[PDB]
């Protein structure tokens, strides 16, 4: 189980995956992460929350407003389950719900239904050398080892990864990773495989320094079955940067 | 609604009070605080947990716990409610459910549901001149004057008072209280009126100081509709201090 890679989409798939090969051992179907019943936009890594009168952050998160409720009014909600399975693990997940209301009117102005699996806070332990890149509105991620930036690996999920675990000390650990756009993040593999051709020694691709650092802060807006979300991301190149027309990339708020 | 008193008793009765009589203007019957289906010793006041190996406190109350998990087995719940009255107020109860869970064996080691209404944190304002005594295990109520220890109202509720609430600012403000034993309550309501009698120039009572000076700390355990809690509680001399046998008093632990 020490071997495991936990990819987290947005539809609910949780992904036993190789943290070798980066393949599917098994498929955990569940709750998918968002649906917001437009108000505030949703970031489906971390319940963090944005409103657009421009595009920008509220202070805080899906959790937080729910647990710091009653309010003025907000509703607020957190059921847990956990899940059993042999591969047996217990991996645990909550489902918080919030919810606008004005006393003045009769309906409720907002909702959302942001789930999200229990597990330790991310920390930069030097025994971890790989490093995740993953694309905004899309399942593609390039696992590419994170002392160098030699890709490891290159998988395409179904739905969008929206955060990674990996169960250290019997337990779930989140793994920070990097949010960079489909363009972009296609872009990069492709001249990694071009390099990788006229060179024939090895398939480059940048450091999270150096991505991070070349690449352009954005701020990506995504739909789910009418449920929109916004979420950071970079941005290279020739990419537009500002319901079809909200989607896509903004200046980071 | 700025001269009314809300009384939270341990059946689920919230009552409208006269600031100034002590009487019950409006009842509103829902929710028992506690409903523990022995392990830990829950507290009506605010979800603080003991255990008795004799008899000690926790670190962290009900709410905490369920803000906490999933854990290691912990299920957390947290669903709000708001009410709606006419004198229209709103106020709003969460109620918190906690769950205790062993791999080991296959069945629910402990279990607990309190209820909590939402709101401000207690400060002490010169503004408010009354304190309130209450009973451990009974319904009695010594309003008597912060300003002194005149003796304003006595009364007596159907269940015990677990809290206090002002609607300070539109909103629930809580009033911090006092926690003594039926016994020493009604002693000194006694000696309040005796003194009184002879004087003929007002019935006297302890301040806030004096009593939780002279008294002694005690932790007494009840029973509500076989659910047993803990709770501090003062208690003066000649009170036995440590089912019936765990019910009492007993010495802070």
């Amino acid at each position: 189980p020490e071997t495991l890679l936990f990819v987290s989409t947005l539809d609910g798939s949780l992904h036993a995956v190789s943290k070798r090969t980066g393949s599917i051992k098994w498929t955990l179907k569940e709750d998918p992460v968002l649906q917001v019943p437009p108000a505030f936009l949703p970031d489906p890594n971390d319940g963090s929350l944005y409103t657009l009168e421009g595009l920008t952050k509220l202070p805080f998160t899906i959790p937080e407003l729910v647990q710091a409720s009653p309010c003025r009014l907000y509703m607020g909600k957190k059921q847990d389950i956990w899940y059993v399975i042999d591969l047996l693990l217990y991996l645990g997940r909550t489902e918080y719900t919030i919810t606008m209301y004005d006393t003045k009117t009769r309906e409720l102005r907002w909702n959302a239904t942001y789930f999200d699996y229990a597990a330790s806070l991310p920390e930069d332990d030097v025994d971890y050398k790989m490093s995740h890149f993953v694309s905004n509105g899309d399942g593609l991620v390039v696992t590419v080892d994170s002392e160098s930036g030699d890709v490891l690996w290159i998988q395409n999920y179904a739905s969008p990864v929206v955060a990674f675990y990996v169960w250290q000390r019997e337990g779930l650990r989140k793994v920070m990773h990097i949010n960079v756009a489909v363009e972009t993040l296609r872009y990069l593999t492709f001249m990694s495989g071009e390099v990788g051709r006229i060179t024939k020694w090895k398939y480059p691709f940048p450091k999270e320094t150096e991505a991070k650092s070349k690449l352009t802060p954005t701020l990506y807006v995504g739909k789910y079955s009418t449920s929109l979300y916004a979420s950071p991301s970079m941005v290279h190149e020739g990419v537009a940067v500002v319901y079809w027309l909200l989607i896509g990339h903004h200046e980071t708020p």
